[PDB]
């Protein structure tokens, strides 16, 4: 009814859990943003026919996307705002909260719809990340660890890779990361423009 499917969170963060600065990402990573686009766009071949993915984001995050890349193509976009004066879109939804968005999609993309939902992604920001970390359906984190203590003013809200959360959140093998995204992905450290980063997949039991 409200939430059938599992939620997946996607984030790029430093080893200090830093995620943004001055309403923007503090780094310019071309191969990294390409990975974001692949993961969030990927739907299996067979299901290719009707299925689409959803990207859920906080308003400040909506605002932070280059006018040029917005709305995010090939994906159903939904902005979470407790205050919707309006929304500047042409098939882009607004919802009051995370659950309100799930009900909107399940009502909007039912049987009368040509367009079916494949995967649901929470793309941030910190406020939305916090609500998703508390949601009983969030069981997967697609994280990119940036090994550089970049000055940030916004932080990921839960230290999921830390000892204290280690009996709940588990890092999965690289091969099932690849299997989940479909394409093979670079293993180990990637160096792009002075930054060292790596792709990880973390899961938890519901
Ligand atoms: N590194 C990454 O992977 C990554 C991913 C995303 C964002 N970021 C960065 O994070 C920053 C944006 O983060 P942020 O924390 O400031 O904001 P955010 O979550 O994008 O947006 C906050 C706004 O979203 C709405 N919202 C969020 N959670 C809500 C809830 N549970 N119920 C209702 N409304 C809710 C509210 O909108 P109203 O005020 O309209 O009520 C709140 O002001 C930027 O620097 C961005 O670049 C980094
Ligand atoms: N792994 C990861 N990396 C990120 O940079 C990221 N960013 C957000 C939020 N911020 C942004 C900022 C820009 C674009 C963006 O313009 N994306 C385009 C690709 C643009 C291009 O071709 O280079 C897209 O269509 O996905 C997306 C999200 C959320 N989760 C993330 N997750």
């Amino acid at each position: 009814m409200n939430q059938q499917k599992s939620l997946t969170l996607i984030v790029a963060l430093t080893t200090s859990y830093g995620i943004g600065r001055s309403n923007s990402l503090p780094w310019k990573l071309k191969k990294e943003i390409s990975y974001f686009k692949r993961v969030t766009s990927f739907v299996p071949t067979f299901d290719s026919f009707e299925s689409m993915n959803v990207v859920l984001m906080g308003r400040k995050t909506w605002e932070s996307i280059p006018l040029q890349f917005r709305p995010l193509k090939g994906r159903i976009n939904v902005v979470i705002t407790r205050n919707e004066s309006l929304d500047l879109g042409n098939g882009i939804h607004s919802a009051k909260s995370l659950d309100h968005a799930l009900e909107l999609l399940y009502r909007t993309y039912g049987s009368e719809s040509s367009v079916q939902i494949n995967r649901i992604f929470v793309i941030g920001g910190a406020q939305l990340y916090k609500a998703a970390m508390d949601h009983p359906k969030l069981d997967r984190i697609m994280a990119t660890i940036i090994y550089k203590d970049i000055h940030c003013d916004v932080f990921f809200p839960l230290k999921f890779r830390d000892k204290e959360w280690s009996s709940v959140w588990k890092k999965e093998k690289h091969s099932d990361l690849e299997s989940w995204v479909g394409t093979k992905v670079p293993h180990g450290k990637i160096n792009e423009d002075g930054f060292d980063y790596e792709f990880e997949m973390w899961t938890r039991d519901l």
